[PDB]
């Protein structure tokens, strides 16, 4: 059978956290006032709920109400103990209170308002700077749950809100996230085409936070190159196909060989053979002013097959990519 995988960082944080702080499931919610928030307007759908613009009516201050679909209880208790555990934390959606809302009977959840513009238009005009600054702060919570023992597991630019005006940035949608814990096997089905890791296209359920810096460079390559998104695979077999003909298939079979993973045999007639390209070739004269050594370097140790070879959020936050970056 497949080879077991472990986190390089933050292994045993669970471990040694008390159970109370994993074990959602015996969580019990405790519920603020519903009729504090009067909805305004719809922001949109997720596959598990509806999202209202609404007013605090004890302060008259704008919220987001993410109202769930009846999921399992087990689902919307992950959500909003790990929202409660990382609440406060860099860069991380503050949860500021759940109600029960009358008409779905199901939890509202009410978070601080974000006041963004979406990211196809903003991704259009973001600059050198702007992409290393956001990246950081990206970064920051990643580090932050990571280093709280939770993994986000759904990162895409949907769900990195960025106020521009006030260079604000917040992680959203923590409906995907899940603790780890060393050894436990999870579901592969998470995260957004694009933005899947190797690790779930080939079906190897014993990951890790890894997961989520495969999918930060993913974003990084959409942006630095400027093409959305950047590996676009038609359906799940063809993603990794799109993979590999960036990244190689020699390498591919090196990852599946170290942790004894069989490669489903549908790629049999479609995978081919790849030679690894070097990042120049995504240069050209519309983006070079994105690009930089520094940019290149710092996506290839992003862009890893192997989950345990990528760069921790941590270590990320070291690269000479973000020397530029004015810290605070
Ligand atoms: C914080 O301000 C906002 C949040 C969200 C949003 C638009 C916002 O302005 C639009 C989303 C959305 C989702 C899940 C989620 O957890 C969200 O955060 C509460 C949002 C799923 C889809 N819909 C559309």
């Amino acid at each position: 059978g497949p080879v077991p995988s472990r986190a390089r960082v933050y292994t045993d944080v669970n471990t040694h956290r008390p159970r109370e702080y994993w074990d959602y499931e015996s969580h019990v919610v405790e519920w603020g006032n519903q009729d504090d928030y009067q909805l305004v307007r719809k922001l949109g759908r997720g596959k598990y709920s509806e999202v209202f613009e609404a007013i605090n009516i004890t302060n008259n201050e704008k919220v987001v109400v993410k109202i769930l679909k009846p999921v399992k209880k087990k689902k919307i208790k992950r959500e909003i103990k790990i929202l409660e555990n990382l609440r406060g934390g860099p860069n991380i959606i503050t949860l500021a209170d759940i109600v029960k809302d009358p008409v779905s009977r199901t939890p509202a959840l009410v978070f601080e308002h974000v006041n963004n513009t979406d990211f196809k238009q903003l991704y259009q005009t973001l600059t050198d700077y702007d992409i290393r600054f956001y990246m950081y702060e990206i970064l920051k919570a990643l580090d932050y749950c990571h280093s709280m023992g939770i993994m986000h597991r759904d990162v895409k630019p949907h769900n990195v809100m960025i106020d521009h005006e006030h260079r604000k940035l917040r992680l959203i949608d923590w409906g995907l996230a899940e603790f780890y814990h060393p050894g436990q096997e999870y579901n592969v089905r998470v995260a957004s085409r694009y933005f899947k890791g190797p690790e779930l296209l080939v079906d190897y359920q014993m990951y890790d936070y890894s997961l989520d810096m495969w999918s930060l460079g993913c974003m990084l390559a959409s942006m630095i190159f400027r093409k959305e998104p950047f590996f676009h695979g038609h359906d799940n077999y063809d993603q990794l196909v799109r993979i590999a003909k960036v990244l190689g298939t020699e390498d591919l079979y090196d990852y599946i060989d170290k942790y004894n993973i069989e490669l489903d045999p549908r790629f049999n007639d479609i995978l081919g053979r790849h030679s690894r390209k070097r990042w120049e070739r995504f240069v050209h004269s519309e983006n070079q002013h994105l690009v930089s050594p520094e940019a290149l370097d710092f996506l290839d140790k992003l862009l890893r097959y192997d989950h345990q070879s990528r760069l921790t959020a941590r270590e990320a936050m070291e690269h000479p990519y973000f020397y530029t970056v004015v810290k605070d």
